[PDB]
Formats: structure tokens, sequence, C-alpha cells
């Protein structure tokens, strides 16, 4: 109802070689900005992606909507080992935009994010956070060895 962030209306990667921005166009020529990572054959993945600072405005409870694809580890060509089928959603509250650094220890886990069941394509997961005590916040996404395309992020509140 009131949008705080709409990724369809560049974010920080740590390391920069992990989550990577990959762009395209809609059928009606709207930019598509995705962030993708698929380091499924390398051990000990800790790939962080952080949004811009988000002002909470007059929000109390806040909703975060993620749209993403996520490959079944069974479909990836003989990868084995430490392949994952989830990623982690994090946030950190600040009163002001503090700059481009991701100090990972400051981030608080919201939830593990999983794809829809496939053993029976584009997944949509919503989490509700807040009320927040600070004026704003960053969202972050931690990949630990999955094959993910993060297609859109929307942050909004109601009434």
């Amino acid at each position: 109802e009131v949008l705080l962030l709409d990724s369809k209306a560049e974010w920080i990667s740590s390391p920069p070689n992990g989550w990577e921005e990959i762009s395209g166009l809609d059928e009606n020529y709207t930019p598509i900005r995705t962030y993708q990572v698929c380091q499924v054959m390398e051990p000990n993945q800790n790939n962080w992606l952080r949004t811009n600072w988000i002002s909470k405005g007059n929000a109390q409870r806040i909703f975060v909507e993620l749209k993403f694809t996520l490959r079944d580890c069974n479909s990836l060509p003989g990868v084995l080992g430490t392949c994952k089928e989830t990623f982690n959603l994090y946030y950190y509250e600040t009163d002001y935009d503090t700059g481009r650094n991701i100090r990972e220890n400051l981030y608080v886990k919201i939830d593990t994010i999983a794809a829809d069941e496939s053993f029976t394509k584009l997944n949509t997961e919503v989490r509700e956070i807040g009320p927040l005590s600070k004026k704003g916040f960053y969202l972050a996404f931690q990949d630990v060895g999955a094959c993910i395309a993060l297609v859109s992020v929307k942050v909004y509140y109601k009434k």
C-alpha cells in the first residue's frame, strides 16, 4: 500500500565476486535487475548482498517480499558435497545511511528462505518485521552455497 522499497521502480556485494548484478528488459521494456550467485562447487560460501538504506516512514509493521529462483541441488551437474537449497534473510536497523560497508556481525537474522516444494518455478516469500525502533534499516541476503537468482525485493506497509 505504501512502498518503502521497490527494486523494480547498485547494491553492495561482499565479496563483490559472490552475488552479482545481472540485468535485462521486460516485454514492455522495464529494466529487470537481478542478483545472482551459484558457487555450488566451492566450499565455505559466505556471500552477502545488502540493499540501500530504507527509511521506515510512518510504518509500524513492515512486509518484505522476495521473488527468486533456486535450483534443486539434484539438477546441478554432479556438484555433490555442500550444495544448499536455502538462503538467509537479515536486517540491521540504523537511524541514518551509514555508508557502503557491510559489517556482517551487526545483522540480525529474520529467517531462512526456501523455494516452493518441487518433488510433486518463480518463488514468492513474504516476511513481516517490526515495529522498528530506528528511523531506517538495511536488508541483507546471505548465500551459503546455493544457486539463486533474486529477481525482486519489495518492502511495504499498510494502513
